[PDB]
């Protein structure tokens, strides 16, 4: 079950501007102590990174700003009326 | 190739809340065990970092925040009359 503890555990952290910097791309398959061998594909890791990161954040937190934003007025209007209405059952 | 990795490695990151602290400006030229000697011109590196991080993270997120909330109306709106459109092909 760690491995389901896994898929979400970095990669939600990594909306909130921490982007765990020491294991986006560690050195390995040298020696500095002999490093661990690298595994196969180990690069393609820090460039879905820079898509997930770009599309995330960049994306779909400024869309739901303008959700947010583009839908306020109604929503403020429709809010003060209702909790005018609820006054009464208050 | 490093050089290349290096070029996108760390500003890429720096957008997301990560600036590498560490590596900003550390102390170098003295003794505290000695130091590396300070490489020529490296005062300006935090210079056109400041203003690197200034330019991206002020001023072209929130343009982007800006273009994507004044095109949100008509975008919300073909994209709801398209999505009623392509209900028959669904
Ligand atoms: C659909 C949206 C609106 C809500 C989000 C729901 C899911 C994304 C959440 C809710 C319940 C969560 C699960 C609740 C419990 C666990 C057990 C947990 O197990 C461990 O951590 C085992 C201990 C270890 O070995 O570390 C792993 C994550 C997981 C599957 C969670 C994964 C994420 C889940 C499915
Ligand atoms: C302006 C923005 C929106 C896009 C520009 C950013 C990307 C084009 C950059 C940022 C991070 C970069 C990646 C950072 C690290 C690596 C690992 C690198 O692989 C290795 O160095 C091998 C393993 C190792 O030596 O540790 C291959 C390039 C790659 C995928 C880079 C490819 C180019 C990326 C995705
Ligand atoms: C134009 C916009 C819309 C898209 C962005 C495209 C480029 C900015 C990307 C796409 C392909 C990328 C390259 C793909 C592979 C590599 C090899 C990579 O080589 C290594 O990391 C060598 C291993 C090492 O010594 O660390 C260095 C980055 C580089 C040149 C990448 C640099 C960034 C590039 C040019």
């Amino acid at each position: 079950w760690k491995l389901a503890k896994n898929i979400f555990y970095m990669p939600y952290w990594m909306i909130y501007g921490e982007v765990f910097a020491d294991q986006i791309d560690p050195p390995c398959g040298q020696n500095e102590i002999q490093l661990p061998p690298c595994k196969t594909g180990a690069w393609i890791v820090p460039a879905i990174m820079a898509c997930y990161l770009l599309v995330a954040n960049i994306l779909l937190v400024n869309l739901l700003i303008a959700v947010f934003n583009n839908t306020f007025f109604e929503v403020k209007s429709i809010s003060n009326q209702v909790w005018k209405f609820q006054r009464y059952q208050l």
